[PDB]
């Protein structure tokens, strides 16, 4: 028993992380078979970030202009063969295979689905954690100056998902990145020029996943026999910043499990929406939204 | 910027993980040069789990009981050449040293220290996550039945600290385990018995921590002029289940880069104890008292001026 926030273990992902250095400018690459991707702001010179036009930076670059080094482990230098751009990332071709390449997928996540985060500062990792798409599909991360090119990803049956590569910091706390096709997440433009972010929601069915793992964790006073309906919720979520209400098989999962239903869990967040009133769930003084519903069924069972 | 629970990266421990057998019972172990730790209960047969006499079952044992695998990354089976009890653990001597031993060390953390947990079943790494060792000498983790012999461990400087050796749950979210040296942490017994837990108390000094990164991430309502002295604190502290504070350089780097001095954070602890106004500190209506000094000094500190 106990709920924490679990990141996916991240040695499969330590095995491929490089540093990559262009000009005066160093930042952390991914090393997957003959490819190195980092974000392409590394082409930048440090005075010249408010504004770049990457395709006449892309043109002043050659091959030379890169250089890739593994930091950790057998320590070795990689020689840039070609490069290209892919939306904000660059694609590197190296002369070596990485041996230590996972199975892997690219994906890009949703609105309220989680990843692990591996932090990397000069090609070498330092810390993991878990975070969690926003709404307004940016992440609160924990990231500091020289973090660009940190990965994340999941792992599901020995595959590594790579679902993000950190790009920027747009406001205290607040984050995005790109997926592995080079979009960024939130479609923020790679320059350092003011950008409105959307404003951002409560995710309900992570909510829900909460309540049931405090349920299943000996917290239940929030449960009532009040029952309030899927639509009539979807309705009031619409007007209290909190996001539509799907059903899904995990959600049926702990629902059966408990005998607490879907509605009374929709019921509980209105209630404690409008507060606690001086009560905790799992510690918490305010509902928790960034475990999703498969994150709490790991925790649970198998 | 921003302030997240953070773990160090697994991969070196992740290296380590093996599964140990004896008879019908499995579980992880961990594999450091010619050695194999594991829980000393992976000799008791399933149903004797009351009160095991672990004297009588480790003579009843040869070095033919244990099987240890390695299933993840570079496999391996290898042979026990010597066994013998440490406290809570086993530690099997194995004919092949672990090629991917990393620098290493043994340690036992104090409370309100922090530590990273790996979480394994099967010999399978699964989970990262970090847990405070609370004050009662017990961690608040998340784990299921066949996850002892999960390692908790720290790095620092290219060393892995091994400071944990998960062995049971005492009671809903609270867990404990054995340093490397055989001892549980909170001196719980390795029995299926009631055993009384102490009661717990809020680590001031992480709290203080986490209210300097508030400051340092814009968060700053609850500074006040008002101050309290440590003395006044530790007295008030004995009588409200908070713990004793005791300064360090790493809080008073903190207490130097914000220009808000200890004295002030612990009135805002006494303040924010009695509740927060309907306010929030990043997010949080409640004090946070697992981040270390250190731990918020390496997601905060920068450059500084001499
Ligand atoms: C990673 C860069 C790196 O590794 O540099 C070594 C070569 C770094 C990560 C952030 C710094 C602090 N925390 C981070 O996560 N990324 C950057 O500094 C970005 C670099 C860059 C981006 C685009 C073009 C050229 C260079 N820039 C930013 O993150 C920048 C930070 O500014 C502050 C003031 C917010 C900290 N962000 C920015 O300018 O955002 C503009 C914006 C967009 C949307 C909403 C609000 C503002
Ligand atoms: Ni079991
Ligand atoms: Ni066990």
């Amino acid at each position: 028993s106990g709920l924490v926030k679990m990141s996916a273990p991240s040695g499969a992902v330590e095995n491929c992380i490089v540093q990559v250095t262009c000009g005066s400018m160093t930042l952390n690459g991914l090393w997957l078979d003959n490819t190195v991707w980092c974000p392409r702001h590394i082409m930048c010179p440090a005075d010249q970030l408010t504004d770049p036009n990457y395709d006449a930076l892309l043109i002043s670059k050659t091959n030379h202009s890169f250089i890739v080094q593994k930091h950790i482990g057998a320590q070795a230098n990689l020689r840039v063969v070609a490069h290209s751009m892919v939306g904000v990332l660059l694609k590197l071709t190296v002369d070596v295979a990485n041996p230590s390449t996972p199975a892997y997928t690219f994906s890009t996540v949703k609105p309220g689905a989680s990843f692990s985060v591996l932090a990397c500062y000069n090609g070498k990792p330092t810390g993991v954690f878990t975070v969690n798409l926003r709404h307004n599909s940016t992440i609160k991360g924990s990231f500091l100056c020289g973090s660009c090119g940190s990965v994340g990803y999941t792992e599901n049956g020995g595959v590594i998902n790579f679902v993000y590569m950190h790009q920027m910091e747009l406001s205290n706390g607040t984050h995005t990145g790109s997926s592995f096709d080079g979009v960024m997440y939130g479609a923020f433009e790679d320059k350092q020029t003011h950008q409105l972010q959307l404003t951002d929601k409560y995710c309900t069915i992570n909510v829900v996943a909460w309540l049931y793992a405090a349920v299943l964790n000996g917290c239940k006073w929030f449960v009532k026999p009040t029952r309030v309906g899927i639509v009539t919720y979807n309705e009031w979520a619409l007007s209290n910043q909190f996001t539509e209400f799907v059903g899904t098989q995990s959600i049926d999962m702990l629902a059966h499990r408990t005998g607490v239903s879907v509605e009374q869990m929709l019921a509980a967040i209105q209630s404690l929406h409008a507060g606690f009133q001086g009560k905790t769930i799992l510690g918490q003084s305010t509902l928790e939204d960034e475990f999703t519903p498969d994150d709490v069924n790991m925790q649970v069972m198998g």
